[PDB]
């Protein structure tokens, strides 16, 4: 059986660390060619040194809040590997916790929407510039459980994660007529006072007995990137173990 | 007979000079409320100001909802006129030009829509909260649209912002529930605010509910409901006024020819 | 200002007690003529004696699990008051708590779907028989928060409440072409009396107010009136934000 | 790289034909052992002769509307292959089209809920009897787009598909504490005079153009939720509708 992504070209924004690093590593294992677009042009190569000088991985410096940067990333990728088949919008931030809305600064608010929403739309816009004439492609954005439910995070974070789902569904509507799939992946809180946050998210988890790892989220992306999701679009794939579809506040099934 | 449904309540309406906001203001006033309009362009702001008359239970404050200090002055003005703030209506909203190809969507156009639709709504929540939290009572209502739940019903920036408003509504409802404050949003179907007849026929043909046309007063009635004590335990709700448009899909012609 | 439901005829299934009793009382305050369809004539009229022997309220005995019973209710209401404008499907049960699915009896399962789903569909079907030629009407079903989220109740209950939402949306699709509105109302939970009262309030999103039966009734009155003349396919939550939020991570609640 | 389901035991209700046949064939390609539970034991083995002879596939006659039948299916599978790791509830019917609710017979209504809802719950109940002491497993039900949107099918069908989603979420809540994943897969209409014309019709109203929804596409979704790549996926309605339910092209914003 061939590798699930053999020959496909992928661009991953924020791939230098965190979930993006997992996605990049998993994509390579399944035969993909991957370009990382991330800030701090030193660190993206610094990660690239760790994984080696493979001729199927490349780094482009890109601030996803600048349209011309993301443009240069896509133009760079198609010049290395000849096309662009997968676009992963992983750049995302949360903002500081704010327990009282009366202390929520609009500057903090503005920054989160600039990165979480504007950055994702720019990625869709320039991936579309390649994928539409090819009549094929797969666009994947990393949302979180805050895309479907309130109270799971700060206001600007929750609003932006909802906005990403709305963009996903609307752009899925426009790009469906060209064969382009748009989807988003919404994870539960992932660890990495360490075992204290690790215990907390596990105690409030619906699914007990396994910990949500970064590789779990990556596996969801790999699915939506491959031809096994060939007819999947406009979908918010939850990797929350059932956290959002349930509520154990009345203690019907949990003590 | 029975008392008026909003008697003695103070309301602030952003964008009340025209359109749906004008209906909300007029309906609120019919049910006994005191209303302050916050709207831009004092030329249009005075335009309605004279239009309604000179009553001592209506007032106008000039406010660009994209400026936090403007909305701050609106709230501070209202509580100085009528003594408190019980209802906050975020009706300022824009759609943007139609754009059929994402490859031609300008980020400046994108930025403007989110500034007004999302940032303006959050600022309204933030400063209404500054009054309503110490009173331990209030009702915040935002005017979304059917684009808050379904894709393809409008441009990208519009659909994203309407989704963002629903997300803010639910999240702020989570924070303000502790204090007895209700946060909800109202999502209308397209309203026809010779080409008028042509758009009017188009939205009616694609409507789920036939034999009636969505008027501005219909949307206002939904707000009046969520503003009153008949919605005393309603919060976090996206009250659709779409006649079933979003909950159904007649593309397979099971029930429509 | 006139009463919000003046001259309107309403049928309420399960209106002898609980939420249905409040819906009936509220409907009458707003000028409606109301027919109650409920079991146990010995009690169905006995409560109808406490309200009084008015000429704008009537009782018909009806097992909502029997199609011919619901049929006679609608035929009775129309013969009393001349038409049928509002149909309220309030008959609903939950079943015993079952903490382990391996002990869930299928007979218990069958009974809940018979009353909660089959009873609601029969109500829609025979209300439709009147409302379609009139080209007007409003059908309202009483769901609960279990219509949108799992874990808030037993399996058969949660499944049936989801089924009611699905029927509501699908029948809204068919009856929209005739001007008929279909909606559903999903309430939050309303010495064990007092200790249940504190428990639902502690886990409530909206604090400082308790969900009363009159609150749910007000939602129905809204969807029954012309103030909702363009509302259809809607699941109106009266849960104070309970289903749209989750305080398990203690972001906003301690 | 090993096969994605190597050593896992799966029970598939309705596996003789349609989507279930593809799920069985795909599961087998990825190393799984499969038991088919389907009515009409005549045809039920006829497929088991169609696919071929194998010591990793088996057939049990089972009416999913009878609890004791499904019970015997699970007890049969565990005795053949030693455990039960995957349970697929594919048995499902739709009922005749009914354009006017005033002509909808309650007998027709009763039959659809008996098979679509009661059959699915029985499958969950008896899969749970095995999977809870093992502290592992994956339960997958085949819903359709009618689980999320009205108007896409008859009333009894749409109600039952909604009920299945509700059961999925609620049972996911109870079985999460044991490590058991419950999910459902909701496909768009699959084609396989009125063949090429129903096929041309669902494609015109599809959001995603240039690709036809095949049965193998739906099977791939199940394989995903059956494997350890969905190890933390539960309570999920995985749409395979190409974006059909998340969009609405009635206003012709993006489609002419």
């Amino acid at each position: 059986l061939p590798l699930r992504l053999l020959g496909r070209v992928a661009l991953v924004t924020g791939g230098s660390s965190g979930i993006g690093e997992s996605i990049v590593l998993l994509f390579r294992k399944h035969g993909a060619k991957v370009c990382i677009a991330d800030v701090q042009d030193n660190q993206g190569q610094r990660l690239c040194e760790t994984l080696g000088g493979s001729s199927d991985i490349a780094f482009c410096h890109c601030d996803v809040t600048i349209e011309d940067d993301v443009k240069r990333a896509v133009d760079f990728t198609v010049d290395k590997f000849g096309t662009l088949d997968i676009m992963v919008n992983n750049a995302g931030v949360s903002g500081p916790p704010c327990p009282d809305i009366r202390d929520f600064e609009l500057s903090a608010f503005d920054r989160v929407f600039d990165i979480n929403v504007r950055g994702v739309f720019i990625g869709m816009k320039h991936a579309a510039r390649i994928m539409i004439p090819a009549k094929k492609g797969s666009i994947i954005s990393i949302s979180s459980v805050a895309s479907t439910m309130g109270g799971l995070g700060p206001h600007a974070y929750t609003g932006s994660k909802h906005a990403v789902l709305g963009l996903t569904k609307n752009v899925a509507a426009e790009l469906g007529k060209h064969g382009i799939r748009v989807n988003c992946v919404s994870p539960y809180a992932v660890a990495t006072t360490w075992d204290d946050f690790r215990r907390f998210v596990a105690d409030n988890a619906n699914l007990q007995g396994v910990e949500l790892t970064m590789e779990d989220v990556a596996n969801a992306v790999v699915f939506l990137a491959s031809d096994e999701a060939r007819y999947v679009s406009g979908m918010n794939l939850m990797v929350d173990g059932g956290f959002t579809s349930t509520n154990h506040a009345l203690q019907v099934f949990r003590p």
